[PDB]
């Protein structure tokens, strides 16, 4: 009988064991009567007998191992079924094209009120299950969407919000919650090499409900907008979409008023890719004077979803749908164009004269446009960017320092604009009180590149905490409940990642605190910071020096120029240059005073050793989020990126297997095969049917009424198990378990009626 054996790029391959030896197996790959190869015994797995079949729940497999899990998800993917369960946890493999109709209004309605198992695996079923648990358990809910960059977290987050608003919404508040997202994507999403539409901030979106489970409003929390991208990008990346939507789609009147032109004309865009997303037809809708030479030569960027011209139109519709007037819209655009012009203010050395620098003569217009759009005096701005009062005098800044002042001001203005946008979105659906919420979490996903800096460190830190919460809720607490209730479920061990979080966040000697301490030294040094990190974490399993990397490009990074963190999702080598200055969130007073005293009302509203730790601010925000998550029932969607090329129909087995392992899903499948995802207490069950019980039943102890109710309901006893205080149901029995929990008086009387008859 055929088995699964290792394969370097497919993960596993199918063959037959043809001989066995001391500590190995000899495998003959299917249809290769010649060749054999050797495999360790613990690396060969039994395979499903039918290789073309799939099951909707991986718990239903004959053999439950990492190789069968991989293959089952693959067979489904090959048939455009991107969703599969492991009990009540959803696995979602990015298709990288739009599969027709699977998100239609019709499909939405078909999922309404259905139990897990009675419809195909779908994100819609996860959302419905959260709404039902909310209602029945009287308990706010959270849906955690996880995965690496480009796995599909954001698309799925939008499917959940759409499902919930369409299904349980009022029937104009809905739409508003949905249209908020494309609006925030404009300001906080950008092309990176992993994702054409990468989220460069984390979000938690809360749909709030009253006592009768009707939507009363929403609330969007936002976490750590990436700042450095505002000013510079790698050549295959872009700044936030809004810059290119505006350049591509603005009317000529708007382009004139804001002095826009093709993206190559702005420093804050032109180190990056200056090409638009467009297809053959949308290209023709963009005026020639918006196109860069790079665009004219190389043509447009292709994407199934993004279209800068078409996305500008949609973003303006979305603004009008949530209630921004044309004045608010133009204000947003003006500040955006002001940031652009700000970045064109360039500096040349003037050491022999002032000892500092002057503006380059060519930057004259930029200074003018910037000052006009930001309502500042040209001279005030000139002076704030080229000089600074210090300790007493007023000293001329060097060229490098003026650049930093220019960029720090640009980062803060744009950051405050983004903050204003998110707040404006919460204003479009406020509420004074609510009973529960369903929150959906969508973070920036695990990412690494040839060069990794502070941005990737913060982002991967946030993925680390999330994975830990999954471990806590699913692998730890679940096993603690089985034990506490005496179920004798075989313990499953796993590698935990709390040590990685400690390395980062522990008091005084965590990376975040060591970095903070560096910012407060007289001579802050990235090198000094990094040495201290290595020194205080000797032999720590999650830390290494860069030269131990598996990649050659890292071989020449000195010990004090970076470190490797061994994240749950994999080793990442960070280069520490700029960590110190990137960790400071504080804007110097001169620049703050400059922008707070703008002539423009709107800009004033943006703003209502100086050092504010970005790292510890972020930590504090995430711990509060986690406290909120712990106070809820949690559902999990694990997104999987099938390949490194953004193509459809290219399942990379080894890449996918690696993510199934790192996400803990192989461990979960192991625990679940003999676990009990559904349960409720004997007493609460009894107490709920009590008032409908004739005396013959009421007299039974709670436990024995349950046995009667289950036996009357045709329920087989392989399918459940009585613990100390709770009864537990196995995977595949969600429908049967939901019928038992149904609290509808007609339903309760009907089941009691069935028990009476059964006696
Ligand atoms: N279910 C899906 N259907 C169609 N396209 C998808 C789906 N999920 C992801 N994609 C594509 O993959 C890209 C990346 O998805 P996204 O949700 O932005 O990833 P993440 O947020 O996890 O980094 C999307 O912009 C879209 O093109
Ligand atoms: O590419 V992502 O939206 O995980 O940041
Ligand atoms: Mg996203």
């Amino acid at each position: 009988k055929p088995v699964w054996a290792p394969h370097p790029t497919d993960g596993f391959q199918v063959g037959n064991i043809v001989d066995i030896g001391p500590d190995s197996l000899t495998i003959e790959p299917l249809n290769q009567k010649g060749k054999t190869f050797l495999a360790l015994i613990n690396q060969v797995f039994p395979a499903e007998e039918d290789s073309k079949k799939d099951v909707e729940d991986n718990c239903s497999l004959m053999y439950l191992n990492e190789a069968t899990l991989l293959h089952n998800i693959k067979v489904r993917y090959s048939k455009d079924r991107i969703y599969t369960y492991v009990a009540n946890i959803l696995i979602a493999v990015n298709p990288y094209f739009d599969i027709p109709k699977i998100y239609s209004s019709e499909t939405i309605k078909s999922y309404q009120g259905k139990s897990l198992g009675t419809m195909p695996p779908h994100v819609f079923a996860i959302a419905d299950k959260a709404f039902r648990d909310m209602k029945v358990l009287k308990l706010s809910q959270s849906i955690i969407v996880s995965g690496e960059s480009g796995a599909g977290k954001t698309e799925n987050t939008k499917f959940v919000l759409r499902y919930l608003t369409e299904s349980y919404g009022t029937g104009d508040i809905d739409d508003r919650i949905v249209e908020a997202n494309p609006l925030l994507e404009a300001f906080g999403n950008a092309k990176t090499v992993r994702n054409n539409n990468s989220s460069r901030f984390g979000k938690f979106v809360e749909i709030h409900f009253n006592e009768k489970s009707s939507v009363v409003g929403g609330f969007v929390s936002h976490y750590l907008l990436e700042k450095s991208r505002i000013c510079v990008q790698g050549k295959e990346e872009r700044n936030y979409h809004i810059f290119y939507r505006l350049c591509a789609g603005a009317s000529e009147d708007i382009r004139e008023r804001l002095h826009l032109s093709s993206p190559d004309n702005f420093r804050y865009l032109n180190r990056g890719c200056t090409r638009y997303f467009a297809n053959k037809e949308t290209d023709k809708q963009i005026l020639q004077n918006r196109k860069s030479p790079e665009y004219l030569k190389a043509g447009s960027l292709k994407d199934p979803l993004l279209d800068d011209h078409g996305d500008f139109i949609r973003m303006c519709t979305a603004m009008k749908k949530i209630g921004l007037d044309d004045e608010e819209k133009l204000d947003l655009f003006r500040v955006v164009a002001g940031v652009l012009h700000l970045g064109n203010i360039d500096f040349e050395e003037a050491g022999s004269t002032s000892g500092g620098c002057n503006l380059k003569n060519k930057s004259t217009q930029a200074l003018e446009y910037c000052a006009e759009l930001l309502g500042l005096d040209q001279d005030d701005l000139r002076v704030s960017l080229t000089t600074r009062v210090m300790l007493v005098i007023k000293v001329p800044l060097k060229v490098e320092q003026a650049n930093n002042a220019r960029d720090a001001l640009a980062k803060t203005v744009y950051s405050h604009l983004f903050d204003h946008v998110v707040n404006r979105v919460n204003q479009c659906f406020p509420f004074e009180t609510s009973s529960y919420f369903i929150g959906v979490l969508d973070i920036a996903g695990f990412e690494y590149f040839e060069h990794n800096s502070f941005e990737q460190f913060c982002i991967n830190y946030c993925n680390e905490k999330l994975q830990q919460f999954f471990n806590e809720r699913i692998l730890k607490e679940e096993q603690e409940l089985y034990q506490k209730e005496g179920l004798g479920v075989n313990e499953v061990h796993y590698v935990d990642n709390q040590d990685c979080i400690d390395l980062i966040e522990a008091r005084l000697v965590g990376i975040l605190d060591i970095l903070d301490e560096e910012n407060r030294l007289p001579q802050p040094s990235d090198q000094h910071f990094t040495s201290a990190v290595h020194q205080k974490h000797k032999d720590h399993f999650r830390l290494s020096i860069p030269r131990k990397s598996k990649l050659a490009i890292h071989r020449n990074i000195r010990d004090d120029e970076g470190f490797i963190i061994r994240h749950f999702a994999g080793a990442v080598c960070y280069e520490t240059t700029q960590f110190v200055e990137k960790n400071n969130d504080a804007l110097h007073m001169s620049l703050e005073s400059l922008i707070c005293e703008s002539r423009d009302k709107f800009i004033r509203e943006l703003f209502e050793l100086s050092f504010i730790s970005v790292g510890n601010k972020f930590k504090t925000q995430l711990n509060l989020l986690l406290d909120k998550l712990r106070s809820t029932g949690a559902s999990f969607i694990r997104c999987i990126k099938p390949n490194l090329k953004m193509t459809s129909h290219h399942f990379e087995g080894a890449q996918i297997l690696s993510q199934l392992q790192c996400s803990g899903m192989v461990s979960v499948l192991d625990l679940m095969q003999g676990g009990f995802p559904s349960r409720a207490s004997f007493h609460e069950l009894y107490n709920m049917y009590k008032k409908y019980m004739p005396d013959k039943l009421a007299r039974l102890d709670p436990r024995l009424f349950c046995k009667a109710l289950f036996k009357a309901l045709g329920l087989n006893e392989i399918d459940y198990k009585f613990g100390l205080t709770k009864v537990f149901f196995r995977p595949g029995k969600f429908a049967e378990f939901d019928q038992i929990m149904k609290s509808d008086p007609d339903h309760l009387a009907e089941l009691v009626k069935r028990v009476n008859h059964w006696l």
